[PDB]
């Protein structure tokens, strides 16, 4: 008669981070990847005999940097001479071209010099998310729902499903990241009248606050702001100065020139900065950091939370200026969700429950999985072909 349907899948093509979903069985499963990651990293690494796509490109970035890819997703759609372009590029070790005024990254793959527009690299990440989902299911994946900013122009939406397309993936849909979020709580599923949601969008390197209002599953985006330069990665920096300045107290030695130093002082910093989230201080254990000197110290979550505590606070600024774009006052807000890795800091959870005059956050949803668990969510919705009965 009819043949089993494969599943649709739901992906959050991340700047930093993509995830994949499936929703089976009533609810979401975030797939983890072959190395375990319910993550993957958003990057794409190019040598003489390979292209590595996810951990694997990441993991080898510190002697490849100048063919490992990362961040396509600030090009996508974007005019070479834009001003943010422009700008990313003095922070990028790879090289972007300038292609008929649209951005290109040129690296060296296979004996050659190769030049990629920013939807072929993020079509290589949707490949890993596709074949991430297959590996799963056991079955080869059609369907996606991808999902983008709220803010992304009609130019950087096509891009993303020309990206979805040459991996090969349908497109059902393309959606906005917050919606996806609202959607993953069922914000949309609490019948009729207005409800006022705000997601709270804490990054690797860029702050979103958006504002939407749902009417009978019906989404509209009431206000969106932000800080482009706010981000998980300002937060290591800060320990990163924070200890260097402690080795040279300590052992009379500046280890800031040692590129392979910082990097490992940079790497122990961000999974201090992770355990910091669930316990009230942590270890950070180096051996032989710089001329054969261990570095083992400690930091206190107290210490972490002063080191960024101006940080923290300016993430209430773009949150104040949404609610008088949207000229909401915060009691109006029915909804507050929580997305991105960031969002797991105490501090940055009680500055905003405190601003809100102590109202609960929904943060059930993994943050860093929200998206991806809200796409997987409609996908499944998109894919229905019920015929009513009589
Ligand atoms: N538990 C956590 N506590 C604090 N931060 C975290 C956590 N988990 C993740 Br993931 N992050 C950060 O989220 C960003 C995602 O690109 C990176 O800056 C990660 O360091
Ligand atoms: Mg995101």
């Amino acid at each position: 008669g009819s043949m089993a349907k494969a599943a649709a899948i739901g992906i959050d093509l991340g700047t930093t981070y993509s995830c994949v979903g499936v929703f089976q069985h009533g609810k979401v499963e975030i797939i983890a990847n072959d190395q375990g990651n319910r993550t993957t990293p958003s990057y794409v690494a190019f040598t003489d005999t390979e292209r590595l796509i996810g951990d694997a490109a990441k993991n080898q970035v510190a002697l490849n940097p100048q063919n490992t890819v990362f961040d396509a997703k600030r090009l996508i759609g974007r005019k070479f001479g834009d001003p943010v372009v422009q700008s990313d590029m003095k922070h990028w070790p790879f090289q972007v071209i300038n292609d008929g005024d649209k951005p290109k990254v040129q690296v060296s793959y296979k004996g050659e010099t190769k030049a990629f527009y920013p939807e072929e690299i993020s079509s290589m990440v949707l490949t890993k998310m596709k074949e991430i989902a297959e590996a799963y299911l056991g079955y080869p994946v059609t369907n996606a729902v991808i999902t983008v900013p709220a803010y992304f122009n009609d130019s950087q939406r096509q891009a993303t499903k020309d990206a979805g397309v040459i991996a090969g993936l349908n497109v059902l849909r393309i959606i906005n990241e917050p919606t996806a979020a609202a959607i993953a709580y069922g914000l949309d599923r609490t019948g009729k009248g207005e409800r006022n949601v705000l997601i709270f969008d804490l990054g690797g390197g860029t702050f979103d606050v958006s504002i939407l209002t749902i009417d009978d599953g019906i989404f509209e985006v009431k206000a969106t702001a932000g800080d482009t330069h706010l981000g998980g990665e300002d937060f290591d920096n800060r320990l990163v100065n924070h200890f260097v300045e402690e080795f040279k107290r300590k052992h009379k030695k500046d280890i800031s020139q040692n590129k392979r130093a910082v990097r490992r002082l940079r790497t122990a910093c961000e999974r201090a900065k992770r355990t910091l989230s669930s316990s009230t201080q942590a270890s950070l254990e180096i051996d032989s950091l710089f001329e054969g000197i261990d570095f083992y110290t400690s930091i206190t979550r107290a210490r972490f939370e002063e080191l960024c505590s101006d940080l923290f606070r300016s993430t209430l600024e773009p949150v104040e200026k949404a609610l008088r774009d949207a000229k909401l006052d915060k009691a109006q807000i029915h909804d507050l969700v929580l997305v991105g890795g960031s969002t797991r800091i105490p501090k940055v959870q009680k500055l905003l429950q405190d601003f809100f005059n102590g109202r609960d956050l929904n943060k059930s949803i993994n943050p860093d999985e929200a998206v991806a668990y809200g796409a997987a969510v409609q996908a499944a919705i998109l894919i229905k072909s019920t015929r009513a009965a009589a």
